[PDB]
């Protein structure tokens, strides 16, 4: 009843995923380094949204440093050993959770700036300079413990596959549900609640279109979640497959893994769209 | 004579269709809930088109409530129940016909507002206030009766198929003709007669501002019919296959069924494009 | 001798060509009927290029009237008979040659309007009122004689194929080379010469006022030839196969035929891009 | 041992000639119009326009030989050894000259914004005398292997024209030279120039962040986006030929197909200079 025990990634992933990773690596390096140079070295962070997009650019730069390891592990497989596999996985997790927590924080900042426009200028300073660290980076760093523990390289079938290796499959299901939860649902629920209240409080602000700093952050968050949504659907289906709820054939269990691979490579475009909304607005 | 076998949905579709359904679910919930909040709960409807577009938002929200059942059915056939299968099909039919009848009513509103801009302020108000129910929702609720009668969960082996199971194949053909007719042809003929007589009374006149509120109607209706056209082509081809008129083999029938599934999933994006035009125009 | 077995349409190209033909049929009827209504019957043509574009709309309407027969012949085969096969092929050829000759006349009209800006107002009117018929419709109605001679319905097997049935394959080659010539090369050379001289006499002045008006015709001609270029590549390669010059495989003359089918369906969008440019003025 | 790569598929024998013909038409028309307008009607206003004139000359030179690529894609090289050498030489000249011209564009912009005061002699020196020795002399010096190793190999029935080296280590070293002096070194120079420009244009108060460094950024980004999939493919192939990427023999065929299509798609760089003169973006 074992399935196909994964299939050798289609020969085309292995030229496509390397290509996607390299495009995202180039765009991420150039764009996020330019954002850090302009908005975080020369200190022209004008709004408090540009404070959080600096945090996004730092997280995305950290991830795109390790993206060439993803490309190499796509073409060939892992050569870099165990410590660097752990480093790549914890950096991937830090980016994963920090970016979406930062987006939730930008939604909170927009909610405080629009809805509580009279009295929330002092909470908007603490939330962006002292509370952002303990609400984004500390939760993002505390969720790399499963990757400090389980992210080892398995010397296998002349493969050496760098992945999170768990004692059993229930751990995989639990941690994929945890990823889905604290990376899509709760930050997504917070963002949706903040923006629904913003739209309800802005719908009668005389009509005066306060859709300025709102449109940029709406585009940023919508593009981020559009990049990540197919991957989250794939891993939710995969987690329900592992939980013996989707008892279909092993070929479905392999096509969902292929879906996860391409949609995860395509979800790394979130590291590129923060600088893109500085090229455009 | 060769009763064919519906080959089970390509493993791909079993992850594509949930992905499309989930994208439409998120976009439709957020957009239509925000339209009902803004246009329907806060009374920011500024024209007669916005009342009909509020009706579209209500119908689309009703459908995207049941869309998660569609995604689960795309993965795991049916473990919700016969009553919930009936409710899902009834809501699907209500959306199907109410949305296109609302679009036809929008075309009548534009016809009366442009061709009869001097004596049509009461029949437009009377239309959008009282006749919209009798001409949109009563047809949508009295023509969903075949879902109350026929839509049931056949437990074919382990595949609990939730679909309309008519007594005869001719019933399937005649109801697909009914759907094609009162979902593409008659409302489509009405919408083109109302917009060809406007194009002809907007040139013989040379008008403007109204010209422009006519763009957000033309784009809405064109996008709806562009979403639904591949599905209607597919189901008309399926109906002519099922009358033993086409007879291109079982492989062609399987291809048509896959086309119908994919392009029906893609045609549900009409539930997203009503609030998208409130986000662009 | 190996006769090179001509496989039947794929099962997707039945259900795709029919979809492409239906989209183009709907768009062509609606748009070209509106153009003939407004810029034709209502005499709202005011630019001396709208006359030629009215001619395009007449040709495109004539073709999209016969497009449903193309969709039926895509799904089923020709049940309409020899005379109506001849009529459909004649209308196809008339559209084929008249549309490209009208675009050549548009380019020549812009050449006379820009290069000969002072003298050519009476030659332009003569060209658009009297010379246009004998230079577009008469050549298009004289190149359709081989359709009156050879287009026939062949009852081979159960497939009533409606196509131009020649004595030899050398006839196919010569009537594909004359198609390539009169449809891409000679009108294309005329259009390229006219627009190169236009640019050399716009860019040798502060031409900015008339570097629009020109933009619409440039977009129209470029979109037409972009639609028709893959088809012309396919049929040129097929003509060289039929000359036994390419002589590659038997799977390459079924790849070059499923290409010709797909790209000929996709080239019929030229009947839709003349009214679409009136939406994007 | 060798995978044994012998197939150009069948789509890539009709797709690639189609892509080559589209690029041949667009490149011939656009680059001829640029050379006529800029290099003959001296409408070179800027110093980007002189380098873009150099790009148009190089791209015109390559699209002259593009029909030979179209014939070699569907037929094989029946033109001769001298024509194989000439086409490969012109291909190499375009390859290196275009990217070195873009490096010169980046350096000219660097001198324009950063050293805005004391750079009008260096920017007139580079564009008038140093551009030849830094673009065309290097591009004609790295085409020496196209004079030495490019030969039509009769081999089997198909006379294949390619640059044939003694060992497979020469293929690797020349592919590495290609990657270096076509992507890395000019790309590093361009990135350094534009990063310093951004660090200087930002500080500048109200320095339109974009000015005319929009059109050059778009041109260089589009060029490198066109060439990046090809460079990923040939780097993967180069490490394959070093016996580093041992992932089978179907992977080498997949990589070679990737190289063929992504090399044809990389020739759209030969028409980005005129299309950015048709958009003025």
């Amino acid at each position: 009843k074992e399935p196909c025990f994964r299939e050798e990634n289609a020969n085309f992933n292995k030229i496509f995923l390397p290509t996607i990773y390299s495009i995202i690596f180039l765009t991420g390096i150039v764009g996020n380094g330019l954002v850090i140079l302009v908005m975080g070295y020369q200190k022209k962070l004008r709004s408090m949204t540009d404070k959080y997009r600096l945090h996004l650019s730092v997280a995305d730069l950290l991830f795109v440093i390790t993206l060439p390891f993803w490309a190499v592990d796509a073409v060939a497989n892992w050569y870099f050993g165990n410590f660097l596999c752990k480093a790549v996985h914890v950096i991937y997790t830090v980016n994963l959770y920090s970016s979406v927590l930062i987006l939730a924080f930008i939604s909170l900042d927009r909610y405080l700036a629009i809805v509580h426009a009279t009295n929330s200028q002092r909470p908007r300073k603490l939330l962006a300079e002292k509370v952002v660290y303990v609400g984004v980076w500390i939760p993002a760093l505390l969720l790399t413990i499963p990757d400090f523990i389980f992210a080892n390289v398995s010397e296998a079938d002349d493969r050496y596959i760098c992945d999170r290796f768990y004692p059993n499959d229930l751990w995989v299901v639990v941690f994929q549900f945890q990823h889905i939860m604290v990376g899509l649902i709760l930050p997504g629920i917070v963002i949706l609640s903040c923006y629904c209240i913003i739209i309800s409080k802005l719908s009668h602000s005389k009509g005066h279109q306060k859709r300025k700093a709102l449109k940029t952050t709406v585009i940023l968050i919508l593009a981020f979640f559009a990049c990540w949504l197919p991957y989250y659907i794939g891993i939710s289906i995969d987690s329900f497959i592992l939980l013996e709820i989707i008892k279909q054939g092993c070929e479905f269990e392999n096509t969902v893994h292929k879906w996860i691979s391409i949609t995860e490579a395509l979800a790394f475009f979130h590291c590129c769209l923060n600088p893109i909304l500085y090229a455009f607005l």
